[PDB]
């Protein structure tokens, strides 16, 4: 399947996909404003997900730091990044079907649209100032809104035992993008596409 992941905001970020155990494509790429990185993914993968990370540094061989959504510091991530990152979520052809979200869970950094490129489902966007307004508590010196289960690491806010209920945290996520995810046992905002879909994930649309 394709993802054509397009930077829209007017800084530079630096995209990555990944489920988890490895790249997904070339996992991850600087992507100035305006420049689109169109990837391969296999059908039939699960739990997928893409983000943005911001403000790197990424040396000739690609080790490095971000502030944001840092992957164990590789350009070319493997594995997921570090919070505060708003995420893309996606696991194709289950079964006949293929699954989006846009996921608050870990935080938010970036505003996103992840909309299919082909008929049969829409798509789902948090484009809303989350960073502008973060309550004090959540916010990420180093930038964004981190979520509870990060910045307090209580059973209730990492819903540990798969027990828990909405907070006044999460409520802050679900007021101001209630197509996300903003805590664990959420209502599921999750679309249902057809097998073997294409996507466009754009970072500040409303850019």
């Amino acid at each position: 399947a394709t993802f054509e992941i397009v930077n829209r905001c007017s800084y530079t970020v630096w995209a990555a996909a990944s489920k988890g155990d490895a790249a997904l494509d070339a996992g991850g790429r600087q992507l100035n404003s305006g420049e689109s990185w169109t990837i391969n993914v296999e059908p039939g993968t699960k739990g997928g997900k893409i983000w943005a990370r911001t403000d790197c540094y990424f040396d000739d061989s690609g080790s490095g730091i971000c502030k944001t959504g840092d992957c164990g510091g590789l350009l070319r991530c493997k594995r997921f990044g570090r919070p505060p990152t708003t995420l893309a979520e996606f696991s194709l052809n289950q079964y006949g079907k293929d699954y989006i979200d846009i996921s608050n869970i870990k935080g938010f950094n970036v505003p996103m649209d992840f909309s299919p490129t082909t008929r049969g489902c829409r798509g789902v966007r948090c484009a809303a100032d989350i960073v502008g307004q973060c309550p004090a508590k959540l916010k990420a010196p180093g930038g964004g809104c981190n979520d509870a289960c990060t910045v307090f690491q209580t059973s209730e806010y990492c819903c540990t035992t798969g027990k828990c209920g909405p907070t006044e945290y999460s409520r802050f996520f679900k007021r101001l993008c209630p197509d996300a995810f903003s805590y664990v046992l959420d209502k599921p905002t999750t679309v249902t596409c057809p097998g073997s879909s294409n996507y466009r994930v754009t970072f500040c649309p409303t850019a």
